[PDB]
């Protein structure tokens, strides 16, 4: 196991291929994504490898709502003063594509119930 | 007040009833009165956080002890083919109450985008 993992959120946590990244410290990374659902769209991850949040462990409490303050405070950042939701997707009834944990934030636009 | 002024503190409070389906000394699931998939429940913190944006940097584990439990609630209600969890914040993110809370919806394919 590399350090990021290996999908290819670990290709972007190890640097070797760019992403617009908002902010970084060292437990996460948060960047734009590249199909955005709304006119601001990114992803907060951890730079731990968790799989899924089926698989978290009970340790890893603080990581998972690092992820949401993290989010928070980058929303602020990018000027979401109206809004915006966050999601995280479970396995294949969730729509998960990347097997390794991640927070979507989406806003700029109004979001509808119910989501998706 | 302590749990505060929304109708999710009432339920807190045990002032009016609630489908409950867990409870610890911090937080409190339970389903969703108007529900949008097969299964789909609120897990909410005791301590009143009226939305995420709000949310200070010590209430991180409590923020990610809502997702732990509602993690384990999801497969104590039969969910193992996945589920969504969703936060909303504010009027474009379709909050509905004032109180922070976080949904797991699950026992359908849910669809993109997530509103
Ligand atoms: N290299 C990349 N840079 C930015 N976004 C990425 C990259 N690859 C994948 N993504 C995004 O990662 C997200 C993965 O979320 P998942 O919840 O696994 O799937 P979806 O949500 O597309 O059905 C998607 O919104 C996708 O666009």
């Amino acid at each position: 196991a590399r350090p990021g993992g290996d999908t290819i959120f670990g290709k972007i946590i190890r640097k070797e291929i760019p992403a617009k990244i908002i902010f970084e410290d060292d437990r996460c990374l948060a960047f734009h994504d590249i199909s955005p659902q709304a006119p601001t769209h990114f992803l907060v991850i951890p730079k731990k490898h968790i799989s899924q949040i089926s698989v978290a462990e009970d340790d890893d409490e603080s990581l998972l709502g690092h992820l949401m303050i993290v989010g928070k405070k980058c929303a602020a950042d990018l000027g979401l003063n109206k809004g915006y939701r966050m999601v995280v997707n479970e396995g294949s009834d969730g729509g998960q594509s990347v097997y390794h944990v991640h927070l979507h934030v989406l806003g700029g636009r109004q979001m509808h119930w119910p989501p998706g």
